């Protein structure tokens, strides 16, 4: 029979997903503030067809983010999400009024505890390596209050294909066993086995189930990595020219 | 400025994109009557989750169905679709009351004419060269009151496989040039080169856009071969375990 909500869950990446940086855009092109800097100015921003799309999707389903943002950056994203949220990279899960989800946060913390000391060390070991190849590179742990997440890393050359060249060497030198990798853009992250977006969407389904049975579940994302929680989805979905969609057009 | 409706125009396929036969669901489990077979009985259903997701489509969008089903076969499906739609593999489009569209029939008419001839024969010739191979094959020419538009063969052994088989000797044989392919499940489809889903998506989006302006475009579908339209959306979305999705698991 029928129990709860019919409406779709609908599970979103954020950045270049609903949204991007100004750099990603053609220039001139009009623009709505989607999310801000640490200094509070806007930095990232949805053309005409992207703030009507999320319009019409938060109207019409109940739209839960699934992002790489730790919960900081997640305060920064400038749309009225209102059922909670997943950050983190999985790690993290937000009631509906933003507050800390305890169970998870136990949870994750016991997946995440023999990595506590790996974790500043390899984003050291990388940054290092980094400028032993002559690369000016930038990067930290992403970490909740007492709990370490994931490693981070970024360029500063404006050239994506240097982060490419360090996850070939860290790789060969064995220092990401245990690990799975996220690569798109200006980003790179080493992430520990029990940290995904797919566990966090997996344990928010089978809550979930609990109150509202089986209904829609539409996943949207644009890397490849988000491959993980969209295949959880009934459905799931990618913009046209996203990471996802031109290694599928290559395909 | 904003002209028109804002709510998101979306192309969806049809059979295993919204429903699909029997033989393709778990045994005992509960559905829908989706489509009628030309006795007018039963065939075609949707499951919960897929009845559930149709209907809150309908109501949120602007729902226009893609479908290589001709206008009889169209016809026996059995969802209240108000849009108007595209059939025959993009040779056809249809008004909201199911009337023919008279200018794109013209301008299929003038990119078929040179195939009227050859369609017939090569389908004579496939369904030849297969009981050539010693396989019990089915195949006829898709067609509009007056106009021929693809050729389309199935199998009777429960094989897909054989399906392959030709086509990599019609291939061979040089009986396909000037034309595409499609090949999905028990399927093989024949079409000219002015013969795509995509061609009839683009001029349905050029009428949109004089009527409502640029709105959000998303394309559901379950082929690779569906990506052809899909790729015109702002976002394209498939089922969990499509011919698309597996594929991009492979990958
Ligand atoms: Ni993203
Ligand atoms: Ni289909
Ligand atoms: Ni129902």
């Amino acid at each position: 029979g029928h129990m709860g909500t019919n409406r779709p869950l609908v599970f979103v990446d954020l950045d270049d997903t609903l949204f991007q940086t100004s750099r990603k855009m053609v220039e001139g092109t009009p623009r709505t503030t989607a999310t801000l800097d640490v200094h509070g100015q806007p930095n990232g921003y949805m053309n005409p067809i992207q703030h009507s799309f999320i319009s019409w999707l938060l109207a019409s389903a109940d739209v839960v983010p699934v992002t790489a943002r730790d919960v900081e950056a997640y305060s920064r994203v400038k749309l009225p999400f209102t059922e909670g949220a997943i950050c983190s990279h999985g790690g993290v899960m937000l009631h509906s009024d933003g507050s800390l989800d305890q169970d998870w946060h136990g949870q994750m913390a016991k997946s995440l505890w023999a990595f506590q000391d790996r974790l500043p060390a390899l984003s050291e070991a990388t940054l290092r390596i980094g400028k032993d190849m002559g690369y000016s590179l930038r990067g930290w742990v992403v970490e909740e209050e007492g709990l370490r997440h994931y490693v981070v890393t970024k360029q500063n050359e404006s050239d994506d294909a240097v982060l490419s060249k360090v996850l070939a060497e860290v790789q060969a030198r064995g220092m990401l066993e245990g690990m799975h990798i996220h690569a798109n853009g200006n980003n790179l992250a080493f992430l520990p086995k029990g940290l995904a977006k797919r566990l966090a969407v997996q344990e928010w389904l089978r809550r979930d189930a609990k109150i509202n049975g089986d209904r829609p579940v539409l996943g949207f994302g644009d890397s490849i990595t988000d491959l993980g929680f969209m295949g959880l989805c009934h459905m799931w979905a990618t913009p046209a020219r996203s990471q996802l969609a031109k290694a599928v057009e290559e395909m």
